[PDB]
DNA sequence: AATCCAAA
C-alpha cells in the first residue's frame, strides 16, 4: 500500500529501549538532491518497506528491510555527476552484516551520502556496536530518532486519514537514553 | 549485570 498501517508503526516505532517483541524491522526512506547547493526532496523517491521474514514462502531465508532498501536504489537511475542525501528512519538499527552491506555501498557510492536515523539500537548479540563503528567510519550519519522525526514519520509515511502524531509514553527521555548510549558505542566506551 | 534481537 501506499502509507503504513498505523498500529504498524505504532507498535514497531515504540523506542522503549529494552521492550520485546519487536520481531520485524521497518525502513521508511527519503532522498534528496544538492540543487542551488540546497537539499530538494525528490518527491517520487521516498517510501517504506518492512523485512522479508525468514520462512516467508518464496523467500525461505528472508532478506533484512536495508537489504530490500539497498536493492531498490539501481532502479532510481541517481545521475552520476549529482550529489544525494539518502535518510533511512528504521525501528531497529542495523545488524552487523546490514552495518557491513551499507558501508560497502557508501563505499562504492560516493555521490551518496547516507543518514540512518533509528527508533532502536538492534544488539545482534553484541556484534552490532562494531558494526556501527564501521558504518560511521565509512560515512554514514547514524542518530537516535526524535519526537520530530517520529512525528514526520507519522504525517509523511503513515495512512493516518487525518489523525494527528500522539506520542507515546517516555519518548522523550527514551530518545535521550538511546542517545547516550549510541554516543559511548560511537565513541567505543561499549 | 542484563535487559533487548523469531521461535515456541
Ligand atoms: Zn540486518
Amino acid at each position: 500500500r501506499h502509507s503504513m498501517d498505523p498500529a504498524t508503526f505504532t507498535f514497531n516505532f515504540n523506542n522503549e529501549p529494552w521492550v520485546r517483541g519487536r520481531h520485524e524491522t521497518y525502513l521508511c526512506y527519503e532522498v534528496e538532491r544538492m540543487h542551488n547547493d540546497t537539499w530538494v526532496k525528490l518527491a517520487q523517491r521516498r517510501g517504506f518497506l518492512a523485512n522479508q521474514a525468514k520462512h516467508k514462502h518464496g523467500f525461505l531465508e528472508g532478506r533484512h528491510a536495508e537489504l530490500c532498501f539497498l536493492d531498490v536504489i539501481p532502479f532510481w537511475k541517481l545521475d552520476l555527476d549529482q550529489d544525494y542525501r539518502v535518510t533511512c528512519f528504521t525501528s531497529w538499527s542495523p545488524c552487523f552484516s546490514c552495518a557491513q552491506e551499507m558501508a560497502k555501498f557508501i563505499s562504492k557510492n560516493k555521490h551518496v551520502s547516507l543518514c540512518i536515523k533509528t527508533a532502536r539500537i538492534y544488539d545482534d548479540k553484541g556484534r552490532a556496536a562494531e558494526g556501527l563503528r564501521t558504518l560511521a567510519e565509512a560515512g554514514a550519519k547514524i542518530s537516535i530518532m526524535t519526537y520530530s522525526e517520529f512525528k514526520h514519520c507519522w504525517d509523511t509515511f503513515v495512512d493516518h486519514q487525518g489523525a494527528p502524531f500522539q506520542p507515546w509514553d517516555g519518548l522523550d527521555e527514551h530518545s535521550q537514553d538511546l542517545s547516550g548510549r549510541l554516543r559511548a558505542i560511537l565513541q567505543n566506551q561499549e
